[PDB]
């Protein structure tokens, strides 16, 4: 929950349908390729998190997940993301 490039802090206050709209969205301007629905169908919030650092290095993994986050109605933890990032400037 700590670990220093961690996501898993913020992607375990998703409600369980705001998590299943999340994994949704990870299976579809997002030029990347998307994880497989394989990996996705059965993932809790920790296989997710394992999933987005085999797919996506830690820089491109905050920026998928960020994006995510306001698109499923979680401007909150957008934010809060943002606010530990930007703390980090200090």
């Amino acid at each position: 929950f700590f670990s220093d490039f961690g996501l898993l802090w913020y992607l375990k206050e998703l409600r369980k349908e705001e998590f299943w709209k999340f994994k949704e969205l990870l299976k579809q301007k997002f030029e990347l390729k998307p994880i497989p629905w394989a990996e996705l169908k059965k993932a809790s919030k920790e296989d997710v998190a394992k999933l987005l650092d085999k797919h996506y290095p830690g820089k491109q993994a905050w920026e998928v997940t960020l994006n995510l986050f306001l698109q499923i109605n979680r401007k909150d933890l957008w934010t809060k993301a943002q606010e530990e990032m930007r703390n980090k400037l200090l």
